[PDB]
């Protein structure tokens, strides 16, 4: 599916951005400057976000306050932030990159800053300014506090759509190739210091998105945001340092109809989701188990397992049609099935709606079943219309005794692995990698193969508590030059140990495929090996690294989930 519309929230009014468009601030067109906001104002690329939820987060920092949240169609002068860094890494580790300043070491730290602390902000930056027959329409977004009595607040998307008459349909769609200077050995100058805007609770933003009405006179003083903060880029921190306001919060909600209150609970164990029913304001008793709510839309279970992953409510469908039923999987970047909504449903602000967005724009909420017996009750996803009638809609409670007021927005993220559900295709078939370094004979499943964005290291989760991670072997002293690959434990914090580390590449695949699929070249940060698979004789589906680049018999197009690079 390709992206067709964009988001972008600004002060000005649809008065002028309906007739104008959005201009650039500069001339500009240095990627990482763009990114981690070096020397702002300069730049020629203008940032939008491919979600409402992404485009509005830094307007919901602590600080009625209100903006407009535009939406954009989106062409071939729009191109994906996170795709064009990933492509640009490629490029450095296969050294085809020419470095007029700074150095690989210094990009990649910038790439770094790219894959995680800005990530959420689902970027897609336009190569230059914005059309006003791009714009097409736009909505009123303020911020209200939740629950009166520093202070939280939500921002909220205000009815009623207004249009843009000089909106023009153009069944365009934002460009699926990551951005080059030279479209057509490649330049590139890298900084040596950043801004990051903190929008509280950890979160850091680009000053393209923090700063929307920027002009030259104090500019920053414009800036809606905790503060602005400049680094070096070694100096970059992962959180701004608003992350250590950060409070711990069980999670209460409350049937609209019954009225009965309920605890969500978890267990990492066996990847339960259920409800226990509570007494208001007397507390204790069942263990008061803590979830937040993140800029990738997640509602986290609080700690890591012991293999050091997080776990994340996730919407699964049932064997019962348009049933979904919460369960917890891996938290992935990329999972739209663990992207939640909260929208506050009463005048008072303690009342949440909570919508997941698999359903997309069919509303939704959550409900339980109010007559099943037990002590525990399933969490189920229901549009809003016609839902059974024996399920009521359950909403976060935001009050003295439950929710805690932070939840209701959105933290900085713990942990940033894609799915990237890897496998292979042979006419027809799918094959899976197994632990053995052998292929299996099935699509790989959802939620199994994950590529850590903060160490590039890529891992098999055979269970919450069993992690392996891919490992390379080959070196110059391998005769044939070329070795099988392994999975090994290993710590999942471990940066330094090259042979566990992974990058992807497009090179001339054709992309997608002539039959829809997504093909990946994968190779070793350590020296550039290949991942590659036998595709038959009596070691088909065998996996291994090379530096040989002509073969016969083996496969080196890898499926990868869609969108990975993207996330």
């Amino acid at each position: 599916n390709p992206v067709r519309f964009v988001y972008r929230v600004d002060l000005r009014s649809p008065e002028e951005i309906f007739e104008h468009g959005f201009s650039t601030l500069g001339d500009v067109r240095n990627f990482f400057e763009h990114i981690l906001s070096t020397n702002f104002g300069r730049s020629y690329f203008i940032s939008t976000s491919e979600t409402p939820t992404a485009a509005i987060r830094f307007f919901g920092s602590w600080l009625p306050r209100r903006a407009y949240l535009y939406e954009i169609r989106a062409d071939q002068h729009f191109y994906n932030a996170r795709a064009t860094g990933e492509n640009l890494l490629d490029l450095m580790r296969q050294r085809q990159v020419v470095f007029d300043s700074g150095d690989r070491e210094m990009a990649q730290m910038g790439i770094r800053a790219l894959r995680t602390s800005f990530a959420y902000q689902r970027e897609w930056f336009t190569d230059g300014p914005i059309a006003a027959a791009n714009v097409r329409s736009a909505w009123l977004v303020d911020a209200v506090p939740v629950e009166p009595g520093r202070v939280v607040e939500t921002t909220r998307i205000n009815e009623p759509e207004m249009h843009n008459p000089h909106y023009q349909e153009l069944q365009t769609q934002a460009n699926d190739q990551p951005w080059l200077p030279t479209p057509g050995p490649v330049h590139l100058s890298i900084p040596q210091a950043a801004s990051v805007a903190d929008v509280s609770e950890g979160t850091s933003a680009s000053l393209s998105f923090a700063c929307p009405d920027w002009s030259p006179p104090n500019p920053l003083d414009k800036c809606i945001a905790e503060k602005i903060d400049n680094y070096n880029l070694q100096s970059l921190p992962q959180y701004a340092s608003s992350v250590k306001e950060l409070e711990d919060t069980p999670v209460y909600l409350r049937g609209i109809k019954t009225q009965k209150t309920f605890m969500l609970q978890a267990d990492p164990q066996n990847n339960n989701v259920f409800l226990v029913e509570v007494n208001p304001k007397q507390k204790s008793s069942f263990p008061q188990t803590i979830f937040f709510w993140d800029v990738y839309q997640r509602i986290c279970l609080k700690d890591l397992t012991g293999a050091q992953i997080s776990l994340s409510l996730t919407a699964f469908t049932t064997q019962y049609a348009g049933q979904l039923k919460v369960h917890l999987s891996v938290s992935a970047v990329n999972a739209v099935n663990q992207k939640w909504k909260m929208t506050p449903q009463d005048i008072a602000i303690t009342q949440f709606r909570v919508s997941s967005e698999l359903l997309g724009q069919t509303e939704n909420g959550l409900f339980w079943n109010t007559k099943s017996g037990g002590s525990q009750h399933d969490l189920y996803v229901c549009p809003l219309k016609n839902p059974p009638s024996d399920l009521e809609e359950l909403q976060i409670i935001v009050d003295e005794c439950t929710t805690h007021a932070q939840f209701v927005t959105m933290r900085a993220a713990s942990t940033f692995f894609v799915d990237v559900q890897l496998g292979w295709y042979w006419r027809g078939y799918y094959y899976t990698p197994q632990l053995s370094g052998w292929s299996y004979q099935m699509k790989t499943p959802d939620g199994q193969i994950f590529y850590d964005l903060k160490t590039s290291k890529i891992f098999f989760v055979q269970d919450n508590q069993n992690v392996f991670f891919l490992h390379n072997k080959l070196n110059k002293q391998t005769g044939y030059s070329w070795d099988w690959v392994e999975w090994l434990k290993h710590d999942m914090n471990e940066d330094k140990d090259e042979n566990f580390k992974w990058y992807f590449s497009r090179d001339d695949l054709t992309i997608p495929s002539v039959e829809g699929l997504n093909f990946r070249h994968i190779r070793c940060y350590a020296d550039n090996q290949q991942l590659k698979v036998i595709i038959s004789g009596s070691r088909w589906g065998g996996w291994y690294s090379t530096y040989d680049k002509v073969e016969s018999n083996v496969e080196d197009k890898i499926l990868v989930k869609d969108g990975f690079d993207r996330f």
